[PDB]
């Protein structure tokens, strides 16, 4: 006990990608439903 283990670095680049990538999958959203709200 009281090791004081570090997450420590890059690690914190995977929980970035998973904003990343989840901002960019609900655009695709607003992408599809505006594009096919033109063709209505």
């Amino acid at each position: 006990k009281k090791n004081s283990y570090s997450y420590g670095w890059s690690f914190y680049f995977g929980a970035l990608s998973f904003i990343i990538a989840e901002m960019v999958g609900v655009l695709a959203v607003h992408m599809f439903i505006d594009r096919h709200k033109q063709l209505t």
